């Protein structure tokens, strides 16, 4: 809507205050006009239709229990933003900065948050296994990044391409929390994943074996479910990218860290200039290894843990 901006205060899931670019037009609305062509959050009210109605407050203050999944959708849909402009120097999704809408509360007890080809949806959780998801900036950067890899790459949703898809946005989701710093790590949903259990989390990247996901390509899954296993094997191209981040040995083979700024500039540019919808494993490797001649030289240490880190998880 047609407001003047501003900025309101409220209080996320996880029970952390923090301020959000709201709009004001009689309502106080979650609209944030700092952002491309803005940032728009919506309440789906517990339906499945969508996007439902935009957020409006009549005070600019967003304490209740029923704010808090918006506050975090909105507030961490702008941190995501932040970190592709100022990163990648990347406009929204598309690259043109198109307008990012998030509706919260979507259908009841819905513990799964995800893209549908034209915005983002979060469900609340069923208060076991998850509590309302946009709680996480990992899973928020994660749905994010599934939009931007529809507008570059266009890998499909299905067998390695879905895996590499399911990888990226693991990988963006987890650059994207260490860019927040907010209690950063290699592991994926911690945040509001099982808050009766401390210390777990969805999936590993340190470790996929942790929860049972292949670390090794000779241990991927070859069956129908999960779409080809597109959230199962997506482990083999996260602990990859773990390696070449972080170091270490690996069945043997032994990979020296390079640091997750230029694991972000080797995959972003893998990404955006050599990845194509059907794009394998094997060819991740190759993109991945071109990208990272490109920006530091064929003889270069990065190149060489790009290479090894793949050797290690068995993608030739
Ligand atoms: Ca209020
Ligand atoms: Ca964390
Ligand atoms: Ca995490
Ligand atoms: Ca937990
Ligand atoms: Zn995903």
């Amino acid at each position: 809507i047609t407001g003047t901006s501003t900025v309101g205060v409220g209080r996320g899931v996880l029970g952390d205050q923090k301020n959000i670019n709201t709009t004001y037009s009689t309502y106080y609305y979650l609209q944030d006009n700092t952002r491309g062509n803005g940032i728009f959050t919506y309440d789906a009210k517990y339906r499945t239709t969508l996007p439902g109605s935009l957020w409006a407050d009549a005070d600019n203050q967003f304490f209740a229990s029923y704010d808090a999944p918006a506050v975090d959708a909105h507030y961490y849909a702008g941190v995501t933003y932040d970190y592709y402009k100022n990163v990648h120097n990347r406009l929204s999704y598309d690259g043109n900065n198109a307008a990012i809408r998030s509706s919260v509360h979507y259908s009841q007890g819905y513990n799964n948050a995800f893209w549908n080809g034209s915005q983002m949806v979060y469900g609340d959780g069923d208060g076991q296994t998850f509590i309302p998801l946009s709680g996480g900036i990992d899973v928020v950067a994660h749905e994010l990044t599934h939009a931007v890899t529809d507008y570059t790459a266009g890998l499909i949703y299905q067998n390695e391409s879905g895996a590499i898809n399911e990888a990226i946005s693991d990988i963006f989701g987890t650059l994207v929390e260490f860019y927040a710093n907010k209690n950063p790590d290699w592991e994926i949903g911690e945040d509001v994943y099982t808050p009766g259990i401390s210390g777990d989390s969805l999936r590993s990247m340190s470790d996929p074996a942790k929860y049972g996901d292949p670390d090794h390509y000779s241990k991927r899954y070859t069956g129908t479910q999960d779409n080809g296993g597109v959230h199962i094997n997506s482990g083999i191209i996260n602990k990859a990218a773990y390696l070449i981040s972080q170091g270490g040995t690996h069945y043997g083979v032994s990979v020296v860290g390079i640091g997750r700024d230029k694991l972000g500039k080797i995959f972003y540019r893998a990404l955006t200039q050599y990845l194509t919808p059907t794009s394998n494993f094997s060819q991740l490797r190759a993109a991945a290894v071109q990208s990272a001649t490109d920006l530091y030289g064929s003889t270069s240490q990065e190149v060489a843990s790009v290479k090894q880190a793949f050797d290690a998880v068995g993608v030739k």
